[PDB]
DNA sequence: GCGAAAGACACAGATTTCTCCTTCGCATATAGGGATGCGAAGGAGAAATCTGTGTCTTTCGCAACCCTAAACC
RNA sequence: GCCGGGUGAUUAGCCAGGCUUAAAUUUAUUGUCCGGUUUAG
């Protein structure tokens, strides 16, 4: 996060070196026109784009029930299996704790995050403090972070390590400063308290990508904003459906009708030539513009993408519609041959509706430049995936989650043997309780 | 080890709104009188949301340094 | 078998292309003007 006389050493191509070369070039040139076209910025952007977010390893010492262990996480999927009271939620809490400081530093530097509560330290007599360590590896680049808290009543101090995460956050802020539509990583957490929001604002107008960074946890009001966001998309599509798109539509149907008329009357060149020429010319002219750059128009495509994505997980339904009533809007489904309502669904269908809708909203908001926003990077944590699901749905949820979002790392903890029948052996970790050296401890043995 | 300037953590309490609780007023299907059932407002008393204050965490461009080359702390 | 590490030797030489060898899931070369170590004047 500073400028240097560009120490040389051996030659390499690390992202850090490109970061410091751009900073060195910054202190000389003042005009922004040269800066926006310099080859150093192109090198930095190209290097940053091909890197894939990935948490490498984690270690927990003397936190809650866990005394000491180290875990290695896969880059696409990992599942923790155990019984009650075996510290399944402890690991997810530790990961969210270390991920909050990175979340905080992106919005503004030197901003605090989340600490350790005084009741989370172990209750043993011989303990003195608790610590958490982590590591993030983007391509060659490696960063580390340590969070620690001393037991209340002690007279010896311990502090945190925060140089790596501040250095990493500075790169993201610098890139965002010179790129119009730079993307950001995704971090989310679905705790066990998501069943309360199962169908239980001064005219919000401006939408930005920094509103999804308010919190790392999905809770309470996020459902309400989803509804407000969805109707905004619908109105945007309606505006695109009208105006000049209707003019070419007016020609096209008439040309088709004229061709149909030419087909009739015993085929009357002449009429056929005129109809064919007019149809070809109008269609070619309309298609040439293609609303600027085809998929660049978004509008209708995004709304259909989110609707079809939601309908992917509920095969028993037909369509979902938004209807304006006398004084409020409604969401109408159709199951079988009867129209339903969002408040007349079962608990299980509501859970899937909220989970998928929130995930799609976050992915769409954080990647405004990608043609298909559902291919972004990030990490998602889910606890007790088998809530309010019958065994038929328990065996196919996992492969669908990884099928729809193929570039997101997943961490999942489960409770039942139904899901274990559909997971590879390389991404299964089993917790156990054994006594070593006269002291009880927890181990993970399934590499 | 830690300047100034903003957040996190823990504990109160206050307040508007909603919801439970009398009191009687129709009503209507059984020829008037009596009975079971439900609708209408006051008047509670409960509960989610917000706001207040007091205790610590991070970590400075911090009177006061040498001018030959490489590595480590 | 695959991959990831070691490096003597070659090349208008921090390229490039050749020949060897090593293994539980298991390194990512760091602080000067002080300190001791190497060289030189
Ligand atoms: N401070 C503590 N000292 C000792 N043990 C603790 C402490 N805090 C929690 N525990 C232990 O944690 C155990 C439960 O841990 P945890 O909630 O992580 O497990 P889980 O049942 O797998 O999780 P979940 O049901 O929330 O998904 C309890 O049995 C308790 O003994």
């Amino acid at each position: 996060m500073w400028s240097h006389p560009q120490f040389e050493k051996i030659n390499k191509m690390n992202l850090e070196t490109c970061y410091v070369d751009f900073l060195e070039l910054e202190s000389h040139v003042i005009n922004e026109d040269y800066l926006k076209e310099s080859v150093e910025l192109q090198k930095l952007i190209s290097t940053l784009n091909e890197s894939k977010f990935h948490l490498n390893k984690i270690g927990i010492h003397d936190f809650k029930r866990i005394r000491e262990l180290q875990i290695s996480l896969e880059d696409d999927l990992t599942v923790f299996v155990g019984d009650n009271g075996f510290g399944k939620s402890t690991i997810l809490d530790a990961i969210a704790i270390v991920l909050s400081w990175l979340r905080s530093n992106i919005e503004k530097e030197s901003k605090p995050g989340t600490y350790i509560k005084s009741h989370e330290v172990n209750n043993s007599v011989d303990v003195e403090y608790a610590s958490i360590d982590a590591n993030i590896k983007l391509k060659d680049f490696n960063t580390s972070i340590l969070i620690t808290k001393a037991k209340e009543g002690a007279y010896y101090s311990r502090n945190n390590e925060l140089l790596g995460v501040k250095k990493l956050a500075s790169i993201y802020r610098l890139v965002n400063k010179y790129v119009d539509n730079a993307s950001l990583p995704l971090m989310a957490y679905y705790s066990i308290a998501r069943s309360y929001i199962g169908g239980g604002a001064k005219t919000k107008t401006v939408w930005s990508k920094f509103d999804v960074y308010d919190e790392i946890e999905f809770d309470r009001n996020d459902f309400t904003d989803f509804f407000q966001w969805l109707v905004f998309l619908h109105n945007r599509a309606s505006q695109e459906k009208l105006s000049e798109s209707q003019t070419t539509i007016n020609a096209l149907f008439s040309d088709i009708q004229s061709l149909k008329a030419t087909l009739t009357q015993l085929s009357a060149s002449t009429v056929i030539k005129g109809l064919e020429l007019s149809l070809k010319e109008k269609l070619n002219y309309m298609k040439s513009l293609q609303s600027g750059e085809h998929k660049f128009n978004n509008a209708v495509s995004l709304y259909d993408s989110v609707i079809n994505t939601i309908l992917k997980f509920l095969p028993e339904f037909q369509w979902i519609k938004l209807v304006y009533g006398d004084d409020d809007y409604k969401i109408i489904l159709k199951k079988g041959e009867v129209e339903l309502d969002i408040q007349q669904l079962s608990q299980g269908e509501k859970t899937i509706f909220t989970l998928v809708g929130d995930l799609a909203r976050r992915l769409i908001l954080l990647n405004p430049n990608l043609s298909n926003p559902l291919l972004g990077y990030g990490i998602v944590l889910i606890d007790e995936i088998d809530l309010h699901l019958h065994p038929q749905w328990q065996q196919t949820i996992i492969e669908r989650l990884t099928s729809t979002f193929p570039n997101v790392q997943f961490v999942i903890t489960t409770h039942s043997p139904q899901v274990l029948s559909t997971v590879s052996s390389r991404s299964v970790r089993i917790l156990q309780e054994v006594e070593v050296d006269g002291v009880n401890d927890l181990i993970v043995s399934h590499p």
